């Protein structure tokens, strides 16, 4: 039979994070294929890796940004291509994610920029690596591309508040909601001409380059009002609804989309991730969640489950892992009637779990529809949840368990599914068989009990 037909505007956003750290040198000749099952499974999005031009040349994942206008085009940092391949390279990819239906989402470093060509004598403060050539710019950044916002500048020391903790002369760090330097030459967001000049970045990301949204690096350390003003600018010079994500790694998530304060930004999901590392101990209360999408802000979540900081080689940030029960985490995530979630390519791909999160995947583009209804039967040992379906898509809908408890046998659970008189399957196969409901739309849905297959997803049989 026919899968549910989703009306197009109402499909559920699914994000995939395509990088981890140091992988896919070569990313953007490989894109196009990576990406093609994964549109088949139902991902809609694809976050890439910082596409700039980096100060460590082919080795630099992209975070230590010299040249934001240098896309792999300019010999600059020792190569032309950056790690990922150059501009007509990634120009290609996104134009096959467009024939696919993928979104593409562009990884921006603004905090800072590393890799100064040359060294500058501060007057009233001493020497340091300020004066940035950046080719890119040079060719891109022009009145003729960019009308009123093009202004005649240098980006010398006065493009910058300081390095190392230290402000040059004139400087401030701006309004920052967690502290404003971390490493490198801190950019200075409060200086009129580098704004305006952002700006016209972002528009031609957009609508020149031809990316979808923004992924916003070190969010909390750039000035909020600038933030908030580049935002809404590239919101309304653009046509389509541009999506943009802050990595804002701080306590008070809320809090500082509240400082940001526009409708635009969403932010990832941090403190979800607690209990996912919970989860990973074999011992979670499942009985309760938290994290932005179980706040007031849940429209505003992007939810993971790890990315190529929280899960990497060596633990560089001395980070709690989220080792076992990965699929349960996914399932939480990927079937949630608010945030978009992420599917991560290091779980995915490296560690294996492409032939369950599919499943799963397909499950959140084809079932998870209609309000929510969280379960009043939850035990400390399994969590259930509801999607009602939509009555004008016939075979939407679902009732997930998951287990955090890897004591064998099955576990089953009565629960209102709101369809009455249907009969269920398990769409991961982890429970064989058939679930029928009552007048009610009640019915006994059962789990496995295991820590490898502990995840079930039952929807209407068509």
């Amino acid at each position: 039979s026919e899968l549910p037909q989703i009306p197009p505007q109402q499909v559920n956003n699914t994000m995939y994070q395509a990088f981890y750290w140091d992988a896919y040198p070569g990313l953007w000749a490989n894109l196009p294929a990576m990406a093609a099952p994964l549109a088949e499974r139902g991902i809609t999005s694809m976050w890439l890796p910082p596409a700039a031009k980096g100060m460590n040349g082919t080795f630099s994942v992209g975070y230590d940004v010299y040249d934001l206008w240098d896309l792999g085009e300019f010999n600059q940092k020792g190569t032309t291509a950056t790690r990922y391949g150059t501009r007509q390279q990634l120009q290609q990819a996104l134009s096959a994610l467009d024939q696919l239906g993928i979104q593409a989402y562009f990884d921006v470093v603004f905090n800072h920029r590393m890799g100064a060509d040359a060294q500058e004598h501060i007057p009233g403060f001493g020497l340091a690596w300020t004066e940035y050539h950046l080719q890119g710019r040079q060719a891109h950044y022009t009145q003729q591309n960019w009308g009123y916002l093009w202004h005649d500048f240098d980006w010398n020391w006065t493009a910058f508040n300081g390095s190392d903790n230290q402000l040059y002369p004139g400087k401030w760090w701006g309004n920052t909601f967690h502290f404003p330097y971390l490493m490198g030459e801190d950019v200075d967001y409060n200086r009129f001409e580098v704004q305006q000049e952002m700006k016209a970045w972002g528009e031609w990301i957009i609508n020149s380059v031809g990316f979808s949204g923004f992924r916003m690096d070190a969010i909390a350390h750039v000035d909020t009002d600038f933030t908030r003003d580049w935002i809404n600018h590239v919101q309304w010079a653009t046509s389509e609804d541009v999506f943009f994500v802050a990595e804002a790694w701080v306590s008070d998530i809320n809090g500082y989309l509240d400082a940001v304060n526009t409708p635009h930004l969403r932010a990832f999901d941090f403190n979800l991730r607690e209990d996912f590392v919970a989860l990973s101990s074999g011992s979670k209360d499942m009985r309760w969640w938290g994290g932005l999408v179980n706040s007031q802000h849940r429209d505003r979540a992007v939810t993971f489950v790890d990315n190529h900081d929280t899960s990497r080689a060596g633990n560089p940030y001395g980070m709690p892992q989220v080792i076992n029960y990965k699929n349960q985490a996914y399932a939480y995530i990927l079937l949630r009637e608010h945030g978009v979630p992420t599917v991560f390519a290091r779980d995915y791909d490296e560690f294996g779990m492409a032939p369950t999160l599919d499943k799963l995947i397909e499950a959140r583009r084809y079932f998870a529809y209609g309000p929510g209804h969280e379960y009043s039967g939850n035990t400390e040992a399994v969590y259930a949840y509801v999607r009602e379906g939509l009555s004008t898509v016939p075979g939407t809908g679902l009732v997930m368990l998951i287990s955090g408890r890897n004591w064998g046998g099955q576990q089953s659970f009565t629960i209102n599914s709101h369809q009455p008189n249907t009969t269920f399957y398990d769409y991961t196969g982890n429970v064989s068989g058939t679930v029928t409901t009552n007048a009610q739309g009640y019915g006994s849905f059962p789990v496995t009990m295991t820590e490898s297959t502990g995840w079930s997803v039952w929807v209407p049989q068509s």
